[PDB]
């Protein structure tokens, strides 16, 4: 019925040069602003469709009609993440098998065992900031990445990256980041030689984490059995899961903490409510698990930060069979879709006309949010298995940050969103004035 | 660990005779004025604590520490509302099941289907007022009740009470009101019991009549979801017994608190002409068509602030009850044992000077310009958490639409210089509130 719009083309390259830019997600958002809820995007050897409305995305989230597709970004991540959970197809045997084995270690109930090690790294962050000299500022995304990397290293694998003891990030991050950089750079197109060297460095630490082998993920991956097949994970897939969780378990989370702190200092009314809750609830020197679940408004702050800037800003789907999207866009079996999460979260027909404003009170009552309107952690059985982990860590850390310091946007920072495969506010810096509450 | 104060006692009756008064909520507010943010209240076989400060109520709204309790009022309403949504305990299977089944029919998105029938009744209200003769006046709470009862009857169940064709209420209303009256009368204190059962039968008769007529005529309404909706957890639909209780619940819950809100809002507007002017200007600017649209109603921002400010000063469901899930300490100085009850005195909470400033009694809708500037749990006219009012958006959409049309089509005069007199049932209303409306002669 309806003919789909399409952005400007570049001859034989079609739409591909539109992604030859350092902020491709923000470029795709602007195109969505111009073209609406759906537009076709073409590249040599590829056709996909970018969805932006809750009306169409709720249909795309029907798992009986659409399954997770590996985007080109995920295909490049697969080169070192293998058939780990995030880069495996749903129909590959190792997805469901690893899913069954690892889901128990990610329950809201499983966070109780991780909590103490999360506090360990969180205290290290607070002490660094307590120990700054007068007029010394904080590099927010840099320190958040220190925290989330160390948290997943310790909580997941009882490995200490000791990022707060370094200026130059761990030998694993640079290789991982340069691999991730080559993955994203390849989308926008001796790099091949460096790509393999970085992959070896990652496989090097992974076999080092494994070699000597607690209350962590590595235990379940070495001892857990899939109740379906009765099998445990084989050694090859275990390595891929370790690589997967080290990546997936840190960078989207540090972005979330970075954006949350940005929005707080840009909205002092909100920071006051959040800081009062942290002070009222976190009455002990070390926060407990139960106290963290009580940080309701802090959780609302985090969800609203995820609304405006979801740090994993898209996911891909393919049609399981011939079907019609929205009653006017017919699709053939295998046709691909892209869900543009930042645009979905700005659907005025869902959230009202003031979508760009940071208002955590949108999330005061979760039942008021329509289905599939809010998708920062993906969809269905392929949703983010680490969702509860990420939110408990971020709630704990932001709560501790708000309890122990007042924050100043001393440079009046202008939001600049650096894009890798994830989003971060580049150059975000603050000053912290300690409230002198002991640990 | 502070010992909480307690109002005057009457021997073995303890505090109970203090409720033997025709304005008990306003009586309890005065006691709060004298005793402060918390006072114990005792009756034979009952002990509860009335909270009045945002400081303590924000803790009471922690759902991990406190759950909804059935007040004695709700226990008496349960005698004919059963395990419907409002009178069921959270741990009863039928609460979560009905909650899951009925939320889709109450989304901010679900109002789009209700909007046309809301306009149907709202136009009937405007036309009644257009048709008054000179020097005739309007009985505000009576007409607002005509409006809200007909709206929930039509929107909810495709049943027309036709209240604007009657001086005497529909037989269900008279029984329902007298049942609600007996429920409240039982609190402050026979053959009332014989009449109580007759009124319950009249209510069940209309309910069983609406079910019959629907089964002999698929609509877009509440009754449809109650007959066809499935709980996504269990896959079960509601059984017939609970369906009847939900109908009774929504007919009660869906009208009387809403008519109070409209009545109080119009009172505060005519007592504050600068506010009425701002609200009327927004109505004229936004409602540019003869029939208001759904989208235009969401654009009545100031009217919505007017409604929230009326709900601040006189929340028409003036209290709700909670019990401690486990042993806990309230405010760092009031220890509570598992099962201890609390009462949240909403009108007093909304007059907390530490939250709203020294001008708490003044009607200033601009207080609600920014929700982020309002401390947590300072404003609770629709309850708390998962047991909050499921009809909140329904109520606010209806009142915004109707108040918008009222301000568009008429100028209003407080011709008697009305003295606010708040009648108390289980809800609050401004008794005897009357105005004159001078039509602006804008066609529909
Ligand atoms: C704020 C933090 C996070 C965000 C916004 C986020 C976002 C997402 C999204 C959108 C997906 C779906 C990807 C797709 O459909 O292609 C996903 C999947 C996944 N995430 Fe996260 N994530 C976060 C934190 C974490 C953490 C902390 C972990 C590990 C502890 C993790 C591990 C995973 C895994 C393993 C998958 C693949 C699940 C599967 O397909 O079976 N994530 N994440
Ligand atoms: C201005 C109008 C209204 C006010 C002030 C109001 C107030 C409240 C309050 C305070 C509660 C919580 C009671 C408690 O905790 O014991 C509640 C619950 C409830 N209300 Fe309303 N309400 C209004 C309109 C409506 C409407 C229009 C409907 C139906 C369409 C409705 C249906 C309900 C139901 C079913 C519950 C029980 C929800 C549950 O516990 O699952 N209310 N209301
Ligand atoms: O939009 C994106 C960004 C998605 C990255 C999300 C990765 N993530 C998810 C969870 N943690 C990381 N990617 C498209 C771009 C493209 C379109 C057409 C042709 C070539 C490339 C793609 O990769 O296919
Ligand atoms: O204060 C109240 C007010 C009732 C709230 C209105 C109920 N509602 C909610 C939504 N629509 C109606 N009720 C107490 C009074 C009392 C205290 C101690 C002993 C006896 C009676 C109670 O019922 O327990």
């Amino acid at each position: 019925i309806k003919e789909m719009p399409q952005p400007k083309t570049f001859g034989e390259l079609k739409n591909l040069p539109l992604l030859n830019t350092d902020k491709p997600v923000q470029a795709l958002m602007k195109i969505a602003d111009e073209l609406g809820e759906i537009f076709k995007f073409e590249a040599p050897g590829r056709v996909t469709r970018y969805l932006s409305s809750q009306r169409l995305i709720k249909e795309a989230c029907d798992e009986s009609r659409f399954d997770k597709n590996l985007s080109q970004a995920l295909k490049f991540v697969r080169d070192f993440a293998g058939d780990g959970l995030k880069t495996s197809w749903t129909h590959e045997k190792n997805w469901k098998k690893a899913h069954n084995i690892l889901l128990p270690s990610f329950s809201q109930q499983a966070m109780k065992g991780y909590h103490a090690m999360m506090v360990d790294i969180a205290v290290q962050l607070v002490q660094k900031w307590e120990r700054l000299n007068a007029d010394e500022h904080i590099e927010v995304p840099e320190d958040m990445t220190r925290l989330t990397l160390d948290t997943i290293g310790l909580c997941g694998f009882n490995y200490r990256f000791n990022s707060f003891y370094r200026d130059q990030p761990h030998p694993f991050i640079t290789s991982m980041v340069r691999a991730l950089d080559e993955a994203m750079n390849k989308l926008q197109r001796e790099n091949k030689r460096q790509f393999q060297e970085d992959i070896k460095v990652m496989n090097d630490l992974v076999d080092k984490i494994i070699a000597d082998r607690s209350d962590d993920l590595l235990t379940h991956m070495l001892n857990g059995k899939d109740p379906e097949t009765g099998e445990p994970l084989d050694d090859e897939n275990i390595r891929y899961q370790i690589i997967t969780f080290l990546i997936a378990g840190h960078e989207t989370t540090s972005g979330l903490l970075s954006f949350a702190l940005y929005f707080l200092v840009k909205n002092p009314h909100v920071l006051q409510k959040a800081a009062e809750e942290a002070a009222r609830v976190l009455v002990d020197p070390v926060p407990s698990y139960k106290q963290v679940k009580q940080l309701k408004y802090v959780g609302m702050v985090l969800n609203e930060a995820l609304r405006l800037w979801p740090t994993a800003p898209a996911f891909s789907l393919y049609a399981k069979e011939d079907t019609v999207l929205g009653g006017e866009y017919p699709l053939e079996k295998g046709d691909e879709l892209m869900v543009l999460i930042p645009q979905l979260h700005r659907d005025k027909t869902i959230w009202g006309d003031d979508v760009e404003e940071f208002r955590p009170e949108r999330f005061e009552n979760p039942s008021a949010i329509p289905q599939h309107a809010f998708k920062p952690f993906g969809n269905g059985q392929r949703a983010c298995i680490g969702q509860q982990f990420a939110l408990h860590e971020a709630t704990l850390v932001l709560g501790m940050m708000l309890k122990h310091f007042d924050f100043e946007d001393h440079t009046n920072y202008e939001l600049d969103i650096k894009e890798t495969l994830t989003l971060k506010p580049e150059g975000f810096v603050v000053k912290a004035k300690s409230k002198k509450i002991p640990l």
